[PDB]
Parts: structure tokens; sequence; C-alpha cells
């Protein structure tokens, strides 16, 4: 679940993906990950989430 | 600059230069957007450090 991080990231940046769909995708990740106890995931997938969300 | 910081994280992503070479390249983009005033770009360069750096 974290290279799903890096292709929804590397495929938004392609211009591939939408603000809408990767951010729905990585807010589900950031669930399970959050879900599981990985503070390295939380933390991936929070800055994944704060590069599609805003910049 | 908001787009070197995109490429600097896309070619990293896809992993094809380096992580200390990214790094190194983005510390001396958010020194000219941290030189330059816009608090836009700040985060944006900082939140791609992040992400080279550590994860
Ligand atoms: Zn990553
Ligand atoms: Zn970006």
């Amino acid at each position: 679940l974290k290279g799903v991080v890096d292709t929804v990231l590397l495929y938004y940046l392609k211009g591939e993906v939408s603000k809408e769909a990767a951010v729905a995708i990585l807010e589900k990740i950031l669930k399970v990950a959050k879900a599981l106890g990985d503070e390295e995931l939380i933390k991936h997938a929070s800055l994944a989430i704060e590069h599609v969300k805003m910049d």
C-alpha cells in the first residue's frame, strides 16, 4: 500500500488522473493505513493527500 | 518554479535520477522560493523535500 500512493501520485503528475479520483483513492488508502497502525504510511498518504489537494 | 518541483518529483518516483540529487535541487528551489516571498511554493517545495528525504 506504499507503492499505490506513489502510483497515484505519478499518474497525477502526468495528467492522467484528476484531483477527484486521486484524492478519493488516497483517502481510502489513508483510512486503510490509519487502521493498520503504520506511522510510516499514515504520513506517506498524508503527504500525497496534501500534494494532490492543494498543490 | 512550480513545474521544476513537479519535474524533480516525477523523475524521482519514476526511479531514474537519485535521492541525493533530487534533495539537492529541491533545496536550491526552496531557497529561491523562500527568498521570493511566495508561500504558495515554499510549502510545495517543502512537501517535495519531505517526500524525497524520508519517504
Ligand atoms: Zn512516496
Ligand atoms: Zn506538485
